[PDB]
DNA sequence: GAGGCGTGGC
DNA sequence: GCCACGCCTC
């Protein structure tokens, strides 16, 4: 329903907001900026600024709660449980 | 673990 | 558009 017309591409996808995320990977838009003192790091999707700032915070929502360890996000903690079965 | 990215409820 | 699931590849 929604296709890439920049250049041979041709990709399609089912919501615009995907498109519009594609369309990035031809136009170097990053529009979402790392805020973080002396940084400068910016990124195409908001959830890659996120993951980037728990790399500054070292913050790990993601708690195993049958071992101590702790993950920065929810599919890295479900493999991991994986390993406890 | 990390990067890339498709996806769907809201 | 946000968020956050979760798959693929390294
Ligand atoms: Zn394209
Ligand atoms: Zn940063
Ligand atoms: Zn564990």
């Amino acid at each position: 329903t929604h296709t890439c017309d920049y250049a041979g591409c041709g990709k399609t996808y089912t919501k615009s907001s995907h498109l519009k995320a594609h369309l990035r990977t031809h136009t170097g838009e990053k529009p979402y900026h790392c805020d973080w003192d002396g940084c400068g790091w910016k990124f195409a999707r908001s959830d890659e600024l996120t993951r980037h700032y728990r790399k500054h915070t070292g913050h790990r929502p993601f708690q195993c709660q049958k071992c101590d360890r702790a993950f920065s996000r929810s599919d890295h903690l479900a493999l991991h449980m994986k390993r406890h079965f």
